[PDB]
């Protein structure tokens, strides 16, 4: 489970995301099905959220793996 | 900037977060837009994957060091 902050934070940036690459589409519809009152203001706090976490946690999991296997041949 | 590998891989995982949490005319205008195409087999391979990564750096984080202590106490 997501907490509903986890939830709304997630959902700002996926619609952060939509936007910002052009799917203006998809994000108007997406605001309005979540429920997300976001400005532009607000929305600055969200810029690139999605893809710096999508990235850490992949890097991350680059690690996880990389430790596993020396701990797998070991 | 992402690869399109990765760029391709995050937008599934946003297709696939969109259509099992509910957000159905959003998921429909999204593949469109994106250009992405959805099957059983991807929609079961990014079940519940943006929403995993989403939560996972903590834990993660906590996995490389107890995996660093691992390794550390295993030469000691």
């Amino acid at each position: 489970v997501l907490s509903q902050r986890q939830r709304d934070e997630l959902n700002r940036a996926i619609a952060d995301y939509l936007r910002s690459n052009g799917y203006e589409e998809a994000y108007s519809v997406f605001k309005k099905e979540a429920e997300l009152d976001m400005n532009e203001e607000l929305d600055k706090k969200y810029a690139g959220l999605l893809e710096k976490k999508w990235t850490s946690v992949i890097r991350l999991q680059k690690k996880v793996m990389e430790l596993e296997s020396k701990l797998n041949e070991a």
